[PDB]
């Protein structure tokens, strides 16, 4: 564990981060994929043997000893609201049991179903509480990954919200 774990936010690529393990905004077939998944494969092409998970869920796959959790959140264009929430939730409750089960003290996590499956709404508040709810209970230190400058500002106010 941490020893006063935390949250943090940066605004900055994932594939640049200073942490133990990685959560990959992944998609269910284990695809290279656009934005946060694009980065994630240029940087640990190794963690996509065999990736491939369903939504709700998280896959971990290590490239060396470096572990790449792959977290699948709904694309809100194909889930209604009420069941993209609950899948959108459970991802973030598997990325909590993969980061205990592999014993790492921090993990770099950037928020799931926003950009290209926010199904072009701003899921901000709604993906980030769902972390909280997950991770709450784990000592690794978090820090979460955005790349716009008010998206920056906004986690950073919730975070110190709770402080
Ligand atoms: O997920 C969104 C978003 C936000 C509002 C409306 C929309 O259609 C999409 N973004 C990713 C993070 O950077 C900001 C944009
Ligand atoms: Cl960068
Ligand atoms: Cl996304
Ligand atoms: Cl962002």
């Amino acid at each position: 564990g941490a020893m006063a774990p935390s949250y943090r936010v940066k605004r900055m690529d994932i594939a640049k981060n200073d942490e133990e393990c990685v959560v990959n905004a992944a998609n269910p077939r284990g695809l290279p994929g656009d934005g946060v998944c694009k980065a994630v494969y240029k940087k640990w092409p190794e963690s996509f043997k065999n990736s491939a998970t369903p939504v709700g869920t998280a896959k971990t796959v290590m490239c060396g000893t470096y572990p790449v959790i792959h977290a699948v959140g709904p694309n809100f264009s194909n889930y209604t609201e009420s069941e993209g929430d609950r899948e959108l939730a459970a991802a973030y409750r598997e990325v909590a049991k993969e980061v205990t089960r592999l014993g790492v003290n921090s993990v770099a996590i950037p928020l799931l179903s926003t950009g290209v499956y926010s199904g072009g709404k701003d899921r901000l508040t709604q993906s980030l509480n769902h972390l909280f709810t997950a991770m709450d209970s784990t000592d690794a230190d978090v820090v979460i990954y955005c790349r716009d400058k008010e998206w920056e500002k906004k986690i950073s106010e919730a975070i110190q919200m709770r402080t």
